[PDB]
């Protein structure tokens, strides 16, 4: 692979290291990801290849899939910053509401597109939401989870974050639905608003109990079928639900109403991306430009 000159290490992903690189022939600047192997599953090659056709303005474009020497490389369009860094850089003053709303609106458009094509992300987090100088925000790594799997540690034994995982996944449900992505985005929306993670669990049970402490321990009334989930235990403590006004102050009622629908326990009652786009919170949406210092 001498068709690319590594410019720097953009980081270490869940599957492999990611590099910023320039195509020696085209001059194009791209993001190159080396994927974890002994023969490379043929099942994963066809799945990944299908994603090359999943193109939308709010989805990071997958340019090419290169298979070789027990090694798989994914070539993606390059963006200069991620939302995790932007939030840290905006920690003192906070991201202005108009920009938070623009970003949430664009992310829901991207989810609506992928979900209409039967593609789920499964591991949304600030680190895989990328931004540019024009005020655009895009989702990175859609569909890779299903193509492969989701280990506990990265290739460098790094600890995978559980902060954005939906309760049905934590309770052992075997079949994920588009609803898991809406839950993760709701958690990110709350974090942009308050400037602190909503549910920063440091273990699977701590993550689950942090959710229960805030939204109340779920029961058959609010979540039909919950007591029959694979990892549900009758011994779970029973915490009362807290008021949203206390969860994401000082967000207005339009915002709290939308957030509450994105965080419904029952995956079937949780709002869809398409329906969320029509919520009154977006009546005055615009597209501001962020101040990025690259
Ligand atoms: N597609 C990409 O461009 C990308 C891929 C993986 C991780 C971060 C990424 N960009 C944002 C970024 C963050 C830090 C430094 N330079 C770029």
């Amino acid at each position: 692979m001498e068709n690319f000159q590594k410019v720097e290490k953009i980081g270490e992903g869940t599957y492999g290291v990611v590099y910023k690189a320039r195509n020696k022939l085209t001059g194009e600047v791209v993001a190159l990801k080396k994927i974890r192997t002994e023969g490379v599953p043929s099942t994963a090659i066809r799945e990944i290849s299908l994603l090359k056709e999943l193109n939308h303005p709010n989805i990071v474009k997958l340019l090419d899939v290169i298979h070789t020497e027990n090694k798989l490389y994914l070539v993606f369009e390059f963006l200069h910053q991620d939302l995790k860094k932007f939030m840290d850089a905006s920690a003192l003053t906070g991201i202005p509401l108009p920009l938070i709303k623009s970003y949430l609106f664009q992310l829901l458009q991207g989810l609506a597109f992928c979900h209409s094509h039967r593609v789920l992300h499964r591991d949304l987090k600030p680190q895989n939401l990328l931004i540019n100088t024009e005020g655009a925000i895009k989702l990175a790594d859609f569909g890779l989870a299903r193509a492969f799997g989701v280990p506990v540690r990265t290739y460098t034994h790094e600890v995978v974050t559980l902060w954005y995982r939906a309760p049905e996944i934590l309770l052992g449900c075997k079949y994920y639905s588009t609803a898991v992505d809406i839950w993760s985005l709701g958690c990110i929306f709350a974090e942009m608003v308050t400037r602190r993670a909503l549910f920063p669990g440091d273990s699977e049970i701590d993550q689950l109990f942090r959710i229960f402490r805030t939204l109340g321990t779920p029961d058959e009334v609010v979540w039909p079928g919950v007591t029959s989930m694979p990892d549900y235990k009758p011994s779970f403590p029973k915490w009362a639900r807290q008021d949203f006004s206390k969860v994401v102050p000082p967000l207005d009622e339009d915002g709290r109403s939308l957030l509450s629908q994105m965080l419904h326990y029952d995956p079937n009652k949780r709002i869809s991306a398409k329906a969320a786009l029509a919520h009154p919170f977006f009546q005055d949406v615009t597209k501001p430009v962020p101040h990025l210092r690259l």
